């Protein structure tokens, strides 16, 4: 997964495929 909000974690629409 790509940390595209760089949060630290992989969620939401980082997920959404
Ligand atoms: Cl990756
Ligand atoms: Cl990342
Ligand atoms: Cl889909
Ligand atoms: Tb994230």
């Amino acid at each position: 997964y790509i940390d595209t909000n760089n949060d630290g974690w992989y969620e939401g629409d980082e997920l959404l495929a």
